[PDB]
């Protein structure tokens, strides 16, 4: 059989590399994505997506089917530190259900749970035949224009060529890739173990009523301090215990479980393994036609979900820069940005006790005592890492193409604000293709933009907006935004000279 040809050939079909193929199929390039496993999931590794990962999948057409798998609209979002779940709670912080839940101001996609078990389901039937379970990826060949790879699939055992015009590879954290091409990425904390415990326990919802939440945060022992979460929000929960030094034994899975809940309920374990987490950045996110994307790119802090959340965000951030590439209207140095984008993101963030006696006690003295607790925690910004959209919205590019000049902004790098413009259209709804040129009030000098990109063939779009609060909240008379939804350039008049922007926007300069 002669060598099958796409433009884009993703390795890894995993979370990453799947957000990639779907931001290619929503940018029509040609792809295909090789997964070695058979797509099926036995014990969920994510479910928490972050607001801005929503946004994409909004453009990427799955929002929708993401919030209706199957996390129940009332379902309590709370987390809460308990002695014992079901036991003397010692803080909680209220955070409502899906369907209570206060719209959000500044995004049309709050978070989302969706574990796995669901979410891949869901990503693979949006990506469709694109995607090919059961092949695995067994080496490749840089040429000038174009990556030759072998793969195997695994039922046949018989071996295809596919010849990409770029390579990449969302193969995960111990990245074969990256190794393959000689690209280094030293650690940059001591490996973290985590004992990962997937249980069910049928009634524990019911028996927990509204005082079930989301993440349990146990104080069981000065030695032993772990989350619990509910992991579909129907029955199956997730107990992650460190074993670090202070682990001295192994306790048996059950038996820790039961520990850790107060009730004398059904619970049945379905999973025991373990994670070793080893926070790594490459030293480089592409050699030649090869591209490094995801936790190949960068294995980060899981806390909130930043990992994976960091992982789509530079997901997106390819996806267009390969496309403009593709096209052809992308300057040479374009696909270069992607490295000094989004290697800072994950660089700036990873350079980012004992309990007191009694605190089990059913007496008033104990009750006392936990609230001190309550107090140590709040103070200490506990509750800050429920309610920080700066992590999610915050990150600002100061990059070579941007023109440089929490709360929503428009400044030159940041994501460009949301704004209802009907009651089912954001401003973030006009981005994700070309660039967009949003003009308040006067239109003068636009059409001078328009030529500008044309000579170029940089796709553009330009809208007149007039309503006076998004002028308010972009605050210049003309916002240029990237197609990546970030803001490229902005000012109350446009400059002088439209062919260097062109230039700078694209990576020509
Ligand atoms: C045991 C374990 C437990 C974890 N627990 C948590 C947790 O509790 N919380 C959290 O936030 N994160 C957890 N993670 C990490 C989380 O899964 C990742 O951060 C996340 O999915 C990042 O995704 P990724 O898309 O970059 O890569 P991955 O999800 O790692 O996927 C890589 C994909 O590459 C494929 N692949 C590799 N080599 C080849 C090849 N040669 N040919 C074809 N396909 C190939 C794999 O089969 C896989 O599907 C865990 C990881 C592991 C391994
Ligand atoms: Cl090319």
């Amino acid at each position: 059989n002669a060598p099958i040809e796409t433009d884009v050939l993703i390795l890894g079909g995993g979370p990453v590399g799947m957000a990639l193929a779907l931001d290619l199929a929503h940018r029509q390039v040609g792809h295909l994505v090789v997964e070695q496993t058979d797509g099926t999931i036995t014990h969920p590794r994510v479910g928490t997506i972050g607001p801005r990962s929503m946004e994409l999948f909004r453009r990427w057409g799955v929002a929708k089917q993401i919030r209706t798998a199957g996390w129940p609209g009332d379902h309590p979002l709370d987390a809460a530190w308990v002695t014992r779940v079901g036991g003397h709670e010692v803080y909680r912080i209220p955070l409502g259900t899906a369907d209570t839940r206060a719209t959000p101001e500044h995004t049309p996609e709050p978070d989302a749970i969706c574990p796995q078990h669901w979410l891949a389901p869901l990503l693979a039937e949006a990506v469709g035949e694109r995607l090919r379970t059961r092949s695995r990826l067994d080496s490749f060949e840089q040429r000038d224009d174009h990556v030759r790879a072998t793969i195997t699939d695994l039922r046949t055992g018989a071996t295809r060529a596919v010849h990409a015009r770029y390579l990449v590879a969302c193969d995960g954290a111990s990245s074969p890739t990256r190794k393959a091409l000689g690209i280094d990425a030293p650690p940059r904390h001591r490996t973290q173990v985590f004992r990962n415990i997937l249980f069910r326990a049928p009634e524990l919802r019911s028996l927990l009523g509204e005082r079930a939440a989301l993440f349990f945060f146990l104080m069981l022992s000065s030695s032993l301090r772990f989350p619990l979460r509910a992991l579909d929000g129907r029955g199956l929960y997730r107990l992650t215990v460190g074993v670090d030094d202070a682990s001295k034994s192994t306790m048996d899975s059950f038996e820790l479980v039961r520990r850790a809940v107060a009730f004398d309920t059904e619970i049945e374990v379905l999973s025991d393994s373990e994670w070793h987490l080893t926070h790594r950045v490459a030293d480089s996110f592409s050699a030649g036609r090869v591209f490094l994307t995801g936790d190949a790119a960068h294995t980060l802090s899981p806390s909130g979900g930043f990992g994976m959340n960091t992982g789509i965000g530079s997901a997106a951030d390819l996806g267009w820069k390969l496309a403009a590439t593709l096209r052809g209207w992308a300057g040479p140095g374009l696909l270069a940005t992607y490295e000094e984008e989004r290697r800072p993101v994950a660089i700036t963030s990873l350079e980012e006790r004992e309990l007191p006696p009694g605190l089990h006690d059913d007496g008033p003295r104990g009750e006392r005592i936990r609230a001190a607790v309550a107090e140590k925690l709040e103070r200490s910004g506990a509750r800050r890492e429920f309610d920080a959209p700066g992590i999610h919205f915050g990150h600002t590019y100061r990059s070579s193409i941007v023109c440089g000049e929490w709360r929503p902004s428009a400044r030159p790098g940041a994501r460009a604000p949301h704004a209802w413009l009907t009651p089912t259209t954001s401003t973030l709804d006009l981005f994700g293709r070309g660039f967009v040129l949003l003009s308040f009030g006067t239109t003068d000098g636009v059409e001078a933009v328009t030529r500008a990109f044309a000579d170029r063939h940089v796709p553009l779009e330009t809208v007149t907006c007039h309503a006076p609060e998004i002028h308010a909240l972009y605050e210049r008379a003309h916002v240029l935004v990237r197609p990546d939804g970030h803001v490229a350039w902005r000012g109350d008049h446009l400059p002088a000279e439209l062919g260097g922007l062109v230039d700078k926007v694209r990576g020509a300069a």
